[PDB]
């Protein structure tokens, strides 16, 4: 096994991947914005917390401080596609609020085609390094119909799974229960 | 879809599975322990940060905050049942330590057969609901050769997935770069 000290930023920090992408939703009036985020976890169960860690170079960062509110939606490997196009084009450059969605309870966009979707108010943000982590309170779910099993879990072979540097795959079918 | 308003912690907290574990080693004195961790997440790239969320219930958590030092081991899915172990017993009742296991360069203990593995310096730790995130600065990186990529992602297929609640899996053989 190799192993070297760390200089800086690593040749590829890509050693905890795939992770499932959650598509951040986020509106600002008229404007709607989308983008994947790979760096995202659960934080709390009691309370429901969802982070998602962007960096301030996405337009997505200014509305999130001016929206403190947003969605987290999360999609099959159908959506591919779009969800990469959506994470390879900025705000900046492109309306991705023409990207088929719909607005939350709270208002919040959410991209269509999701098997699950959180809508959070945001409660924190925390700078660590290059990046900004968004702590949401999940205060809204959807969830298709029967694309998760009984105990709430999305069913094995659906999930986008990112590789990281535009390579993605999905589970495989094939589930153990030790 | 269907959709609801959270009361509470919701009926499944799984919307956004299936994860990498990262499997958290930590040393104090003699003692050491392992930890899965689904809650795990990149958090900066320069510098290289890296969390993980560690209920305060955890053995391993006082651990932590005595150390300031820990690694992060990722797991082919050959190693679904020991990693499935580590997270069925508390430290607390089970020498966890007896796991066979190796000291990094900065002496925090890696689980063996990891086909990667960081070692980290304890930054920050944030409390968000019921658990704490553990913000580390990778400062050496394990990688096993010829199991990870070109780029550093391990081989299509080989990582451990968790789905929550006892269900395991790992990624599909097919990856797609649009
Ligand atoms: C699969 C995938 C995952 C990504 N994960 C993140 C992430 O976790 N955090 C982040 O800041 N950017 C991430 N990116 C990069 C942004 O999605 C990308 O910069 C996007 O174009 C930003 O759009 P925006 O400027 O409209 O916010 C990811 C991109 C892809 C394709
Ligand atoms: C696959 C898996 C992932 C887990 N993820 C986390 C996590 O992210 N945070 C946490 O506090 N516990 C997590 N747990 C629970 C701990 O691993 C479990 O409570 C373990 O027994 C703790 O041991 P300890 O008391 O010696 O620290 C997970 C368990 C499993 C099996």
């Amino acid at each position: 096994m190799r192993s070297y000290r760390a200089q800086g930023p690593l040749p590829g920090f890509y050693h905890y991947y795939p992770g499932v992408p959650a598509v951040v939703g986020v509106r600002v009036e008229e404007r709607v914005n989308f983008c994947p985020a790979v760096w995202n976890t659960g934080l709390s169960a009691d309370p429901p917390l969802f982070g998602v860690s962007i960096s301030p170079k996405r337009f997505t960062h200014g509305l999130l401080l001016k929206a403190r509110r947003f969605s987290a939606s999360f999609h099959p490997f159908g959506q591919k596609d779009l969800v990469h196009w959506l994470g390879s084009h900025s705000g900046r450059e492109v309306d991705k609020g023409q990207a088929p969605h719909f607005l939350g309870h709270t208002g919040v966009p959410i991209l269509e085609g999701a098997y699950a979707a959180y809508e959070l108010e945001l409660l924190e943000v925390h700078t660590f390094g290059d990046h900004d982590l968004f702590v949401g309170r999940v205060v809204a779910v959807w969830e298709e119909e029967g694309l998760l099993d009984e105990k709430g879990r999305p069913k094995p072979g659906l999930a986008l799974l990112y590789y990281g540097k535009g390579l993605y795959g999905r589970p495989a079918e094939e589930t153990f229960a030790p």
